[PDB]
């Protein structure tokens, strides 16, 4: 609901972001149509989420700033920041599709399949990379919060590439090895390549920008929005396999993959000897045939309830730790977020 | 001479920066295996070049800085700041040998064709790039330039970015066009992404770790180093063509790319118009046969000439550069670097 209301202003927005990153490096028309292929990107890739992210830093903003501080000035740098979060989004989609050799994003293409772009995709996400710290310094260079914008986003790249390293390591293309797939290594996989910049980032930006820097703080809200990324990436390996493509706006890829998803490693754990041994047959290879088996196999030992139920406990939990660790932040911002991914589809 | 005595020191402080890097993560042990593959990235794609990016911040410190404040922490961080740009060095390296469709780098297969490796050099080139960023919070949280040198190193990603962009749109497979192979154009795309990242960083980095943070100085040493750029590029696009693949470490891969290489652009002023045509018919093809015939119309209008002309031209314009922009820094700052890439052939 929140979101809701707030949704159309924030996207309005782009407009302006595209504006002040195509026009601050106008005045040397030299790299003009560089700034040109900006745009597109920008346009391409920004734009046919959901916004949580960038939302998010919004909402979080107006519910932790006294409404006689929220200026006109002040409440344009949430948005901005807001809209830097979602680039940080961008830079590392496109480039996780490159890597997870997918088909379509958003329900279009993915950037690097369109046709006259392929492997410059790489040099596209790393621009995007590069406007969130256009803007940061174009709207908040003055502000007491400035560094610790900055260090928080680099931080949390940081962070995300040693998940995605983590990712890839245990999805070795060809080496089929399911002993990998385990629960210790699947937590720590979500939580540096989804947890950290996608519910620690956008609240933690909106802390920072509204005074609220202790530790301990950031430290509580960090023990909830953790909680909430594993949950968010299992509702995404789930999703992957179970939910229609032309709705999620991407065509599922993990079996194919060799990712450790968490319906795989969930499948490990209820394995009869013999199941293994067909996991062991076709996971991880392009062929349809062999990946439907798997997914039959996901279907037989009733997975798709086991998730149901998983959703429902950790719904919960979080919950739990929402009661315990929002304070002294108003519990709406940790409820609003989880209230705006469950039982998701897309 | 000084980068000579100087390298040796700045290299065998390579075992610390990884020392430093793959433990002040490794008090998480879950990520440990990621911490280790970007161990082993570090080791493939940070060593074996020349280090005078690297070497340029470490020389151009002690030349800045009264021996009596050259201590022993102040010269730590000042290796550390020169193996950063080396970092920036790798991220895109790694990079443009993915989207160059490259062979070798340094003398090696490139990182992206280790087998085991591909298209997750992507990830794992943006880790080298996190890295930079890593050191100088660890090293610098606390100096007085660390938001310099942050935005100091952002702003330069960001430009040789736009370059690099430049320089691909520019040089659009299948699509040949010569065209768009003019000299505003060629100026425009060396500047972005060789001239500041190469030249202008190295040394503002050691400026502002120096103190020297005026705007006018460093709008002075950009006016030279911009311009070692371009002929350090132009070098390089020669090399490509005209030099030994054993020797420069790297096959050469400009006039199949299609790319507006330096030759193809003196070659398309000095193009009959029955040679116009050939180059038309030849240029950004993979055929072995087709290419060569391009290094044949190179060497009928003897451009392995104009290239040593314009070497000395423009070696002596930057010269003049030097003796018009230097002060008040030591004109050792810019003869040393310059004198490191005349004639060289890797
Ligand atoms: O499943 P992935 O981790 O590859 C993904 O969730 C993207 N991602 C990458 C890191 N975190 C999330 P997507 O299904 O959107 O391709
Ligand atoms: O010639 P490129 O610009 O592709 C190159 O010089 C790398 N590079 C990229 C930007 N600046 C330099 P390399 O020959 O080393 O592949
Ligand atoms: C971590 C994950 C699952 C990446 C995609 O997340 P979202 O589905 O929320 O991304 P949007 O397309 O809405 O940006
Ligand atoms: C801009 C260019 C030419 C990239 C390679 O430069 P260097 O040849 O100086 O790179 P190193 O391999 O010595 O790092
Ligand atoms: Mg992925
Ligand atoms: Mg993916
Ligand atoms: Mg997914
Ligand atoms: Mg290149
Ligand atoms: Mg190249
Ligand atoms: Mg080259």
């Amino acid at each position: 609901d929140v979101y809701a209301q707030e949704k159309q202003d924030f996207v309005q927005h782009f407009s302006q972001i595209v504006r002040v990153l195509t026009e601050d490096e106008m005045g040397h028309p030299e790299i003009g149509d560089a700034i040109a292929r900006l745009k597109e990107v920008l346009e391409y890739n920004a734009i046919g989420g959901k916004y949580n992210r960038g939302l998010t830093v919004v909402v979080a903003f107006r519910e932790l700033v006294e409404p006689r501080k929220q200026d006109a000035d002040s409440l344009q740098r949430a948005w901005t920041v807001g809209w830097c979060v979602e680039l940080l989004q961008a830079f590392f989609l496109v480039a996780d599709d490159i890597m997870d050799s997918s088909l379509t994003r958003r329900g279009q293409i993915c950037w690097y399949q369109k046709p006259g772009v392929g492997l410059d995709a790489i040099n596209d996400a790393n621009l995007l990379e590069a406007c969130i710290y256009r803007l940061l310094k174009l709207y908040c260079r003055e502000q007491p919060y400035y560094l610790n914008l900055i260090e928080l986003f680099l931080q949390s790249s940081y962070q995300t590439e040693i998940g995605q390293t983590l990712d890839l390591l245990t999805a070795p293309q060809g080496n089929v090895d399911l002993v990998r797939f385990t629960e210790k290594r699947y937590k720590s996989i979500v939580k540096y390549k989804t947890a950290f910049y996608s519910f620690y980032l956008p609240i933690a930006a909106a802390m920072y920008m509204a005074g609220i820097d202790g530790e301990k703080e950031h430290a509580n809200a960090k023990k909830i929005l953790l909680e909430m990324g594993e949950f968010f990436q299992i509702q995404d390996d789930y999703l992957d396999l179970f939910g229609d493509p032309s709705v999620t706006g991407k065509i599922g890829t993990d079996i194919q993959d060799n990712k450790c998803s968490w319906l795989v490693v969930q499948c490990l754990q209820r394995a009869t000897p013999e199941q293994y041994q067909i996991l062991k047959e076709n996971y991880g290879q392009k062929e349809a045939e062999k990946v439907a088996r798997v997914k039959a196999l996901y279907e037989e030992l009733d997975l798709p309830a086991v998730f149901l139920q998983y959703e429902e406990d950790s719904y919960s939990h979080i919950m739990a730790l929402i009661e315990q660790y929002a304070a002294p932040l108003p519990p709406a911002v940790f409820l609003g977020l989880a209230r705006k991914i469950y039982k998701r589809r897309k």
